[PDB]
């Protein structure tokens, strides 16, 4: 058989893949940066009617390698449907299994969301009423970073930010942000009626196009992490964050969800700003209204999450920190599953392309259910 990994988010390094039953593979790190834990691989001229068993021999070195443990790989035949496979972790690192019943089967972290997708979801956009491309950044490597906003009454006053994947590996992020787009072409939508009355939408769908082209998992072209590139930004190591906080300035936030992604946690969840020195009353009501409103509609959940700061202990590095302090506005890192939304098991798929589309949707709900308390 043979395995590459010679494409759009590609990576993996192949070691031995002689013996279907001893196929060992590695992951590899970032452009510019030890991190990684993302992987991408197509694997052709398999055998019929057989196990293969394959090896992530370094996964015990990757970036958060206490998560690979009740994680399921993810595969396709196709590039379209995409399934769980058997998975285990212990010293030797991550292990899967398949019996293929086609000759060739790609593998991923999660479902990827390929450049080439991320061109018919701006196509798509810009096709659909009140939407327009407001500007447009440049990545480290000369890639677009498009800035959708989406205006449907002349007078509206708020203005509702939605940034997706600052780091590379998180597809989940796009895939949300297609859901969310995908959601503007109804011709009848009573809630979006209303919510685009009141408020303006200003989408990122993509804030790190050079990782995910070359299958990173962390930083972007130059080996920054974004997330800690707020405090201080730099149109030369950082231009994807430079480029957004100067349209910030420009425009104005109320508003600012960041979509990522986490490994460790089976469960779809919401960061605040808790921490921030700026935090106020108003503000923990309205990270309260939301968080209640979304669970509510969605695959959502409080219970599980990251640790909450202790007040005035925050990071302003972080996007979700820095943005809701600049700019006093309600504020949350939005954080699905590599593995599954375990509230609402579904082990065939795990977290998904699709179930990421409708959080993506659901989001949209609950915003137009706060607009009139967001200011
Ligand atoms: N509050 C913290 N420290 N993180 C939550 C926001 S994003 C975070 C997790 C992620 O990357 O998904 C990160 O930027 O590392
Ligand atoms: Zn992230």
């Amino acid at each position: 058989m043979q395995i590459r990994a010679d494409f759009d988010s590609g990576n993996i390094q192949v070691i031995d893949a002689s013996d279907p039953r001893r196929i060992r593979l590695a992951i590899r790190p970032d452009l510019a940066s030890q991190h990684f834990q993302w992987f991408h691989f197509k694997v052709e001229g398999m055998a019929p009617a057989t196990e293969h068993c394959f090896t992530l021999v370094n996964a015990g070195q990757s970036a958060y390698s206490h998560a690979w443990s009740g994680y399921q790989a993810v595969a396709s035949y196709d590039g379209e449907r995409w399934f769980r496979v058997p998975s285990q972790y212990d010293a030797d690192g991550l292990h899967f299994q398949l019996e293929p019943e086609e000759s060739e089967v790609r593998f991923a972290y999660f479902e990827p969301y390929s450049r080439e997708r991320h061109a018919r979801l701006v196509e798509r956009a810009l096709g659909i009423e009140g939407v327009e491309r407001l500007a447009v950044g440049t990545s480290v490597q000369g890639r677009d970073i498009e800035l959708l906003r989406v205006r449907r009454h002349p007078d509206s006053h708020l203005k509702l930010w939605v940034i997706a994947q600052q780091h590379p590996g998180e597809h989940m992020a796009e895939w949300f942000m297609e859901g969310l787009i995908e959601r503007l072409q109804r011709p009848d939508d009573t809630e979006m009626q209303r919510l685009l009355e009141k408020a303006d939408l200003y989408l990122v769908p993509n804030m790190n196009p050079d990782g995910a082209f070359h299958g990173n998992l962390r930083t972007n072209a130059a080996g920054q992490d974004l997330n800690r590139a707020w405090l201080e930004p730099s149109a030369e190591r950082s231009p994807e964050v430079w480029f957004v906080q100067q349209e910030m300035k420009r425009h104005g936030v109320d508003l600012f969800l960041d979509i990522h992604g986490d490994e460790e946690i089976p469960h779809v969840f919401a960061a605040g700003c808790e921490g921030n020195p700026g935090y106020t009353p108003r503000l923990e009501r309205l990270e309260q209204r939301f968080r209640e409103e979304l669970m509510a509609r969605g695959e959502f959940q409080i219970r599980h999450g990251y640790p909450r700061s202790a007040p005035g202990q925050a990071n302003l590095a972080l996007a979700c920190n820095f943005v809701g302090q600049t700019y006093d506005c309600l504020a949350f890192t939005i954080e699905m599953p590599f593995k599954d939304h375990d509230d609402n098991p579904e082990p065939g798929t795990g977290w998904s392309g699709a179930r990421s589309k409708r959080l993506g949707q659901d989001v949209l709900s609950t915003l137009a259910v706060l607009v009139d308390e967001l200011r």
